[PDB]
């Protein structure tokens, strides 16, 4: 669910999730088009395709298994749906915490999202 996602992205960044990444450039808020404004941004068009490829599971409310392990995040989960959407989490999560360096506010004020559809 989107609650452990927040979790995981406050570990890894080190920020308040909806907040900071909630309205972020093209992808990161609801939605999104046009091309990406920057890496973190690139990192909320890579989680939206993630979610596409699974749906069968419900993404945004699937509960699954995840733990920390030598501060590493591990998904452990059997069942191949909560399992994958938890992959698609923590992928998000560390890309994010590797960008953070370039992280820049204007983002979630100046846009300038095309209306081509992103490769997947
Ligand atoms: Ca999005």
């Amino acid at each position: 669910n989107l609650y452990q996602f927040g979790r995981m992205i406050w570990n890894r960044t080190g920020k308040l999730p909806i907040l900071s990444y909630g309205s972020y450039g093209c992808y990161c808020g609801w939605g999104g088009q046009g091309p990406p404004k920057d890496a973190t941004d690139r990192c909320c068009l890579v989680h939206d395709c993630c979610y596409t490829r699974v749906g069968d599971c419900s993404p945004k409310m699937t509960l699954y298994s995840y733990r920390f392990e030598n501060g590493d995040i591990i998904c452990d989960n059997k069942d191949p749906c909560k399992r994958a959407v938890c992959e698609c989490d923590r992928e998000a999560a560390i890309c994010l915490g590797e960008n953070v360096n370039t992280y820049d506010k204007k983002y979630k004020s100046y846009e300038d999202c095309t209306e081509e559809v992103q490769e997947c």
